[PDB]
DNA sequence: AAAGAATCTT
DNA sequence: AAAGAATCTT
């Protein structure tokens, strides 16, 4: 299974290799920072070749966005199964945890908005989630093991987005779907709040931007289900 | 001075080294992406040791933010004169073959002395911007012996150190994220400091009173000329 | 252009 | 929670 092999490959790479700096062609090494801004960029680069290997192993073509502001990080597809593409997106958080699962105002409400391929052709939306416990000169190659690593214990999971999605927004002005606020294992096990991928889509598709507005609609799943029960009114 | 030395230091470092990938303690190397989110991070990390080096050469303590949404990237100051701190922020943008930068938020520390800033805004006497401009240029991993084989994610890169106010423009750099926009000019004007403001006082006031949407400022000011007219009218 | 896409803090 | 802080595309 692509998914089976991918998570095993990622889980394995994570376990066997520790990123500790950026290197120049001339061999000079610059240490890393402890900002998620830095580490998220790192975790994506660390993931790229592994995703590529497993995909090719399964006959999948991997495409990355051409222009920025486009989802997802990696689009996987067989030329024979063009309308059954799978979306893989890298997400990071640090230390219960929570992730911002992308916007609810672009591709989920508009088939072609801010997405490499029309939302139509994807049959799966996976999230490779990384969590790290947060913890000034250069080094030569001969010092790789001496460079202080900017994190304590990174963990990685592979889950379906709809399965780890929560009912509360992940961000305000940038309108992101928020994930469940739970322990790492709950992500691996897929202990979400939605009963189906459809309920997930419907919910974030009609979620109002501010609590002012969703005060008169729904602010959580229970209220959403009541809103559903009465006739979406 | 610290400023000249730093600028000299940055130029020389950028000339001598080409960042090409991330390296593991085990020696495996993962290539770099060619997207500015990746490159911004890289360039920031590349600058840190040089900045720290020179600062130390001048007697300055370098402090980075303890929290994430906090300006600036680096705060330099002598412990003898803590009220005279220097803010240094790393900015990045790209060219395909005139450029522009997003110079920071206009609703945070500039309007509130302690909002989203490491130290109260009033303790900084200078706000420097180290700007990187790369001309936009693998899927495998490498070993330490293959460094010359790893693809460089940029065709070229230039760096400048300039006063934030000097390069600021009158049009916003971002909408929802309310960022100050820089001048839309050729790299040389950034180095030359050919801005639009008469002084830093005018720069600060313009951004402290800039309305976030067209409608709002439509009845105030959209550009420098209109701002100057707004001043004439009595800040009305 | 101006507006709005692309994880964290109080 | 909430809401708003932290380069790109049209
Ligand atoms: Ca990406
Ligand atoms: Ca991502």
């Amino acid at each position: 299974s692509l998914r089976s092999d991918l998570i095993n490959a990622l889980y394995d790479e994570n376990q066997k290799y520790d990123v500790c700096g950026i290197i120049s062609a001339e061999g000079k090494i610059y240490p890393l920072g402890s900002d998620t801004k830095v580490l998220s960029t790192i975790f994506e680069l660390f993931s790229r070749p592994i995703i590529n290997k497993i995909a090719e192993k399964h006959g999948y073509i991997v495409e990355e966005p051409k222009q920025q502001n486009h989802y997802p990080d990696f689009t996987l597809y067989k030329p024979s199964e063009p309308n059954k593409k799978i979306a893989i997106d890298i997400k990071t958080t640090y230390t219960k945890i929570k992730f911002t699962l992308g916007g609810y105002t672009s591709f989920i409400r508009n088939n072609t908005k801010n997405i490499v391929y029309p939302f139509d052709q994807y049959i799966a939306h996976w999230i490779i989630g990384y969590v790290y416990t947060r913890v000034l000169k250069t080094y030569n190659i001969n010092e790789l093991n001496e460079i202080p690593k900017p994190y304590k214990g990174v963990k990685v999971f592979l889950q379906d987005k709809w399965v780890i999605a929560g009912d509360l927004a992940g961000s305000g002005n940038t309108t992101n779907i928020g994930s469940i606020h739970a322990h790492y294992k709950d992500f691996v096990e897929g202990k979400g709040i939605f009963d189906s991928e459809d309920e997930f889509l419907d919910y974030w598709r009609n979620y109002e931007r501010t609590s002012q507005l969703r005060n008169d609609k729904y602010n959580n799943i229970s209220e959403y289900r009541n809103w559903i029960y009465r006739g979406r009114k």
